[PDB]
């Protein structure tokens, strides 16, 4: 445990940030990183909001994965946005209007009733039903990530499997000799400070799951690829892939 403990704070070390990785090993949850006392800090969820937003909206019937969500010409943050797509498009684009547009047609009672029912983060969405992940009031620790991560791949969420697994099909963001990455980044820019997150499980080709959420404070000039990064060292570290 020492061995891997230091480690894996090297890599965030290594980074020149602050940060957590969580893992998920069947009924046991181990935290790593160089500022443990993330693990129980609330931060907003960002874009990994969208696996969750996606289940609600595909199970209330307000969506359908082969559904094209049509570009209404206004102006969107990336100009690879301005176009029709899919909810599974838009997933890997972390592309926020489209769901929006899939928040708004949920509405702000059903989508809080679900958001309670899932018991996820501190479970308030307020009153602004298309930005609440972004801004608040919805927060989440990493260890609350890790074990939705952990039901999800393990189909333990309260939907029904089929739901479950369209959303699972949109998260597939890459794989290692056999070994599957299922997993949600989000980039908290309009909070201070940034939030980064990567959070999801490899999938094993025996069927096992270790599920992970790795959580870090985003500096200025800071890639997004250092979420992968940092994942994927400690996934190694730890010999999970």
């Amino acid at each position: 445990n020492q061995q891997h403990e230091k480690a894996i704070k090297s890599y965030f070390d290594e980074a020149q940030t602050q940060g957590v990785i969580i893992i998920k090993k069947g009924k046991n949850i181990s935290t790593y990183g160089n500022n443990l006392t993330r693990a129980h800090t609330e931060y907003v969820p960002a874009s990994t909001f969208k696996m969750l937003n996606a289940l609600i909206g595909l199970e209330n019937h307000k969506a359908t994965t082969t559904e094209i969500f049509k570009w209404d010409g206004k102006k969107r943050s990336y100009p690879m946005w301005e176009k029709d797509m899919t909810l599974g498009d838009a997933m890997a684009l972390s592309a926020v209007p489209v769901y929006q547009e899939l928040a708004r047609r949920t509405g702000l009672d059903l989508m809080q009733k679900e958001v309670k029912r899932v018991g996820f983060g501190n479970m308030n969405i307020g009153t602004q039903v298309d930005n609440f992940w972004l801004v608040g009031p919805l927060k989440i620790t990493p260890i609350q990530e890790v074990n939705f991560a952990d039901d999800f791949a393990n189909n333990r969420l309260p939907f029904k499997l089929e739901t479950q697994e369209e959303v699972k099909k949109m998260l597939l963001i890459k794989e290692f000799n056999g070994s599957k990455i299922y997993a949600k980044s989000g980039w908290g820019m309009d909070v201070t400070p940034q939030v980064g997150w990567l959070t999801g499980w490899v999938e094993k080709s025996n069927g096992e799951k270790v599920a992970f959420s790795l959580n870090i404070e985003m500096k200025q000039g800071m890639p997004g690829s250092i979420r992968n990064e940092i994942t994927y060292k400690s996934l190694e570290n730890l010999g999970i892939i």
